[PDB]
């Protein structure tokens, strides 16, 4: 299992283009699973797991 580092809140919406992407709505809570890169995070939301830009979320 992937432990949840912390939760973040989406400040901007984001639509997933492929299966590696995590999409979400503005206001969704996201469970961060990996601090991938300077600009990318891996997380879970609504059963889905994927990566997304760090600049779309703020700490929960």
């Amino acid at each position: 299992g992937r432990p949840v580092l912390y939760q973040v809140v989406a400040q901007h919406s984001y639509s997933a283009q492929g299966p590696e992407d995590l999409g979400f709505r503005q206001g969704d809570t996201v469970d961060v699973l990996c601090e991938v890169d300077q600009a990318w995070l891996e997380g879970h939301c609504d059963g889905r797991i994927g990566i997304f830009p760090k600049c779309f979320v703020v700490p929960a």
